C-alpha cells in the first residue's frame, strides 16, 4: 500500500533548502478527529560547505524535486491496527524534512542566502493548509517526529498550539511526541563540529533558527542553542509532550565519537551516559526510555515489539491518551529502564 498522497505547499514561498516547494503526505480518515503530523528527521547542515555536500548526495533532504507522489505509512503512521494498535484510525500526515535546520528556521533563499532554512514555517504552513482539509474539526493534533524531527517537536509544539489559538481554534488539543530527539550536550568520549553543543550554536546563526519563547527568555541572546536540548527546553513547554528515547541512542553516541571488547574507560562512559539520560527523564511523566543501543522507533513497522517493564510503546501512548481525558491501574505512562547496559532489556531491537 502507498496510502499517503503528496501535496506540495500552495504557498510556494515556503520552501525546501533549494527553493523548491515544501509539502506533506496526507491520508485522511473521515470521521476521525485525531490528526497525527509526523516530522521526518535526518541530521542537519550548519554551513554552506557541508550543506553543499548534503545537496550532492542527500538531496531529498534538501529539495522536493524528486519526491514520489505517494508514501506508505509505517509504524505509528500505519492505518492497520496490527502494525499500529495506538492510532490506526487517525488522519495521517508525513512532513518530509527538507530544511536541514532541525525544523527551526525561518529564512528564505535570497541574495545573501544560498539556501532557505524554513522548517518552522513549513510546519506552520502545513497546519494552515490542513485546516481547510479537515483539521479545523480536530480534537487532538499530535505533533510527532523522529531524531531531528523529534527535536523539531520540542521546538515547535507550543508554536502550533499558539498558532491554532490565534487562528480561532481553541478546541484542538495540541500534543507532542518526541522520538529520539532528546540529546545531551555532554563531553565526547574522544575529542573531534560533531560535538552536539557546537553544531547547534553554528546552526541557529546560519538558519535564522527560532526556539520556544519561554526557553528563549531564560537563556537569552546568543544562548538559544540551549533550547535544542530536551532536558532544558521541555520544562518550559506548556503542551503535553511524550518523550521516547533510547538510553544509548546511536546518534548520541556518534556525536560523542563512540564507535562500537569494551574496556573500563568506555564502559564507564557508556554507563554514565545511560544514567545521565535516565536522570533527565525522572520528572518527565510521559516517557518511554528503553535501555537499548538503537536509533528512532516510532515509524518502524516493528515498533510494537519493544517493552519496558512489560508495557509496549503503543500501550504507553494509549495510556497517555487516557491520562489526558492520578495514575491509571495497569496503564502506565512513565516507563524508563533502570538497567545500565545496552540490551539489558531483552526486547531491544535485534538489528
Ligand atoms: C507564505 O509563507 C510565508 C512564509 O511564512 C509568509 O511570510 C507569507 O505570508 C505566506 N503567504 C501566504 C499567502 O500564505
Ligand atoms: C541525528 C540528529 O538529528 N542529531 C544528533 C545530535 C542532535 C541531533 C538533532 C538535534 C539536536 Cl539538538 C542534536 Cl544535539
Amino acid at each position: 500500500n502507498e496510502d499517503l498522497r503528496l501535496h506540495l505547499l500552495l504557498n510556494t514561498s515556503v520552501t525546501c533548502n533549494d527553493g523548491s516547494p515544501a509539502g506533506y503526505y496526507l491520508k485522511e480518515s473521515r470521521g476521525s478527529r485525531r490528526w497525527l503530523l509526523f516530522l521526518e528527521g535526518g541530521w542537519y547542515c550548519f554551513n554552506r560547505e557541508n550543506c553543499d555536500s548534503r545537496y550532492d548526495t542527500m538531496r531529498r533532504l534538501m529539495s522536493s524535486r524528486d519526491w514520489p507522489r505517494t508514501r506508505t505509512g509505517t509504524g505509528i503512521l500505519s492505518s492497520q491496527p496490527e502494525e499500529n494498535p495506538y492510532w490506526w484510525n487517525a488522519n495521517m500526515v508525513f512532513i518530509p524534512y527538507c530544511s536541514s535546520d532541525v525544523w527551526s528556521g525561518a529564512s528564505s533563499k535570497s541574495e545573501k542566502n544560498e539556501y532557505a532554512f524554513m522548517g518552522a514555517l513549513i510546519i506552520q504552513e502545513v497546519v494552515r493548509e490542513l485546516l481547510g482539509r479537515g483539521l479545523s474539526g480536530a480534537k487532538v493534533l499530535l505533533l510527532a517526529g523522529s531524531s531531528a524531527g523529534g527535536t523539531g517537536v520540542l521546538l515547535n509544539v507550543d508554536r502550533v498550539a499558539e498558532q491554532l489559538e490565534k487562528l480561532g481554534y481553541p478546541a484542538i488539543q495540541v500534543r507532542g511526541l518526541a522520538d529520539s530527539g532528546w540529546f545531551l550536550d555532554n563531553k565526547q568520549y574522544r575529542h573531534t563540529t560533531c560535538a552536539p553543543t557546537e553544531a547547534i550554536r553554528r546552526g541557529i546563526r546560519y538558519w535564522n533558527g527560532v526556539v520556544p519563547e519561554r526557553c528563549r527568555r531564560q537563556f537569552q541572546e546568543g544562548e538559544e542553542w540551549n533550547c535544542f536540548f530536551g532536558y532544558k527546553v521541555y520544562p518550559t513547554l506548556r503542551s503535553p509532550v511524550f518523550v521516547v528515547q533510547w538510553l544509548f541512542d546511536e546518534a548520541q553516541l556518534t556525536v560523542d565519537n563512540v564507535h562500537l571488547p569494551v574496556q573500563e574507560g568506555l564502559r564507564l562512559y557508556i554507563q554514565n551516559l545511560g544514567r545521565e539520560l535516565r536522570h533527565t527523564l525522572k520528572d518527565v511523566p510521559a516517557s518511554f526510555a528503553p535501555a537499548c543501543l538503537s536509533h528512532e522507533i516510532i515509524i518502524r513497522s516493528h515498533w510494537t515489539d519493544v517493552q519496558v517493564k512489560g508495557t509496549s510503546l503503543p500501550r504507553a501512548l494509549h495510556c497517555w491518551d487516557r491520562s489526558l481525558h492520578t495514575p491509571l491501574k495497569g496503564c502506565p505512562v512513565h516507563l524508563v529502564d533502570s538497567c545500565p547496559w545496552p540490551h539489558c532489556n531483552p526486547s531491544c531491537p535485534t538489528g
